[PDB]
């Protein structure tokens, strides 16, 4: 297991201090942070969330700042969201999204106080 590579890939895919959602196309595309559906070297993620808070305030979520949820952990206090959800194409550079504004109580994996994981809701594509 790797917690300090796997925390700079959840910084890449899961921290976005200024995100909105008009920048969910651009920010998911490889002009920024190039994310891709796992097992794929080009391929859409069905969704990713954005969360508009500092690294060091979302870490905190897996110390005291977190209650446990299954083999995960679940935010005690919400933070703002941007959920970008696929719209159409199936490869970079053209994944196209739909994105809400939300607050929630994320729901992370941590590893020895790191945030390597964000656990998604379920999404209907398209």
């Amino acid at each position: 297991m790797h917690v300090k590579e796997r925390y700079k890939n959840f910084l890449n895919q899961h921290v976005g201090p200024d995100m909105s959602v008009q920048r969910c196309n651009s920010e998911i595309g490889p002009n920024n942070r190039k994310i891709t559906l796992s097992g794929t070297d080009n391929g859409c993620k069905p969704v990713n969330t954005f969360i508009l808070a500092n690294k060091r305030l979302i870490k905190t979520v897996c110390g005291r700042a977190g209650s446990p949820q299954g083999n995960m952990v679940r935010s005690n206090q919400p933070f703002p969201v941007v959920k970008c959800v696929l719209n159409n194409g199936e490869r970079h550079p053209y994944c196209e999204y739909r994105g809400t504004r939300s607050t929630r109580y994320i729901v992370l994996k941590c590893e020895e106080g790191w945030p390597v994981h964000y656990h998604e809701d379920e999404v209907n594509v398209g």
